[PDB]
């Protein structure tokens, strides 16, 4: 199931650094497997057809449990909103699940998880390049699993203008909440 934690080189290849993570001072220690459906998996920037991605991934596995006293937070984010091809591109958050203590999510849930922001499919506007749809795992203390600050509370992607006044990138959300970023995977969808 596990293809190997992405290297700094792999992250730089698709410009995940600096676009998503601003520098190489990231220390990933959890490998992440994601299957949207049979045969359509998220593997370090592979291109997926949007046709397979409308529903929450059928299966997600983490190579390790979180440290004692901690849980995983999973974010799915499009860092290429509105477009991969224009420099104003910012992050649109598609899914946030916290309270993750065990290694498998089946159709987006597991016992005791807390879905903070429900899954919304990529919803990518045609002709806006290959969006680097991202799955970011961070660590949160058990006691704070239900209190993540700095999250957006959106209308519909593209249809309604996003207000960026209180915008925070996942990098910055992790800083604000004192969460180590510990795992990452991505694909590209146009």
């Amino acid at each position: 199931y596990f293809q190997g934690i992405p290297t700094i080189s792999e992250l730089k290849k698709d410009r995940i650094i600096p676009h998503v993570f601003p520098n190489d001072k990231i220390d990933l220690n959890v490998d992440l497997f994601i299957s949207f459906k049979a045969g359509k998996e998220v593997n370090h920037g592979n291109v997926l057809d949007i046709a397979g991605t409308g529903s929450v991934p059928r299966n997600i596995k983490f190579s390790e449990e979180p440290p004692d006293g901690y849980c995983f937070v999973l974010f799915m984010v499009d860092p290429d909103y509105p477009s991969r091809l224009r420099p104003d591109g910012k992050e649109y958050i598609h899914w946030v699940v916290s309270g993750i203590k065990t290694k498998e999510l089946i159709k987006g849930t597991q016992k005791n998880c807390v879905t903070i922001l429900p899954y919304v499919g990529p919803s990518i506007k045609k002709g806006t390049g290959l969006h680097r749809i991202s799955f970011i795992i961070s660590l949160i203390k058990e006691e704070d699993k239900d209190n993540i600050t700095g999250l957006p509370h959106y209308g519909e992607k593209y249809i309604t203008r996003v207000k960026f006044n209180n915008y925070e990138s996942v990098h910055n959300i992790a800083q604000i909440n004192n969460m180590k970023i510990v795992g990452y995977n991505w694909c590209q969808i146009e």
